[PDB]
């Protein structure tokens, strides 16, 4: 926001480094666009990767670039793990900004789940059926156990994804899970919890009781958000609190009101969304726990006896 932008060598890429492709989509915040940078390898400077860029629109606004400039240098904290879209490098002197990150061919979780066909046997009667590309219970659960697993990650290093949703989450040509669109996160070294301005720009069907109604933030209220996770993960791309408008959740979850079990969803699994949205941010589940929970799902699911 009118101000000089530092230079980092450590990340900045020469612009003449990076061969802009087609764009991957468009969204009021900014746009991404595919590419190739030549070099990012120092061992190899004649070696090409395929990456993806986020930079803003000619209408973009002063929020925009506070946010694309936000997420440069959250991820630079963040630091790397194999469950996170990570920061390969960026272009920020003489000329627009540019955020380098890894390439998801699969595009994000959402989209990627509404695309393939539902793991219940139902779906082979049906005319049209591939059984060679369908979903199956160990999938489902192994992408909330990825994601878990990425979550425990930003925890520790003290970070809250302010929004963690499907749309969020892109997957690679390997079928991998990785967190993105940072930029609304914030940092909690230091301190307890983060205190969130009186109308957020978040989605409040994905955002907790304590902080939809008290603007409290910590790492509690990224598990709220990923009992809603779940349940996208096991509707397929469904979308959260079916039929009840915004102006009226506000009213149903004061009252205690909570989603019911998906269809194709073990009991053992709805458990662990209620307990996510348990009404007390401390009784919920932690990133740890979840991803141990998860684990031994996952163990089970692929031993059914």
């Amino acid at each position: 926001s009118e101000y000089e932008l530092p230079e980092d060598p450590r990340w900045e890429l020469p612009r003449d480094r990076l061969v802009l492709g087609k764009p991957l989509g468009e969204g009021a915040f900014g746009q991404v666009v595919l590419a190739e940078a030549i070099g990012l390898d120092k061992d190899k400077p004649n070696r090409v990767t395929k990456v993806a860029v986020k930079m803003l629109k000619s209408d973009a606004t002063e929020k925009d670039l506070s946010d694309l400039i936000s997420e440069m240098e959250m991820m630079k904290m963040i630091g790397k793990h194999k469950n996170i879209i990570n920061l390969l490098g960026a272009c920020t002197q003489d000329g627009p900004l540019y955020v380098i990150v890894e390439y998801a061919s699969k595009g994000n979780l959402r989209e990627y789940l509404q695309a393939r066909e539902p793991p219940g046997l139902e779906y082979s009667y049906n005319p049209s059926h591939n059984p060679e590309e369908q979903l199956s219970s160990k999938d489902l659960v192994s992408c909330a156990y990825q994601v878990a697993r990425g979550m425990e990650y930003l925890a520790s290093k003290k970070c809250i994804h302010r929004d963690l949703a499907a749309r969020n989450v892109l997957v690679t040509e390997d079928n991998v899970m990785k967190i993105a669109d940072f930029g609304l996160a914030r940092d909690i070294h230091h301190i307890d919890y983060y205190k969130k301005t009186t109308n957020g720009r978040l989605p409040v069907k994905w955002m907790a009781p304590e902080a939809l109604f008290d603007r409290i933030y910590t790492h509690q209220s990224d598990v709220w958000s990923f009992g809603v996770l779940l349940w996208e993960i096991f509707t397929l791309g469904g979308s959260p609190y079916p039929g009840v408008p915004v102006e009226e959740l506000f009213k149903l979850l004061k009252e205690g009101h909570r989603m019911d079990k998906p269809s194709n969803c073990t009991n053992e699994l709805y458990m662990m969304m209620r307990d996510c949205w348990h009404a007390v941010p401390s009784q919920r589940p932690t990133f740890k726990q979840l991803v141990e929970d998860l684990d031994r799902i996952v163990a089970l699911t692929s031993n059914q006896e």
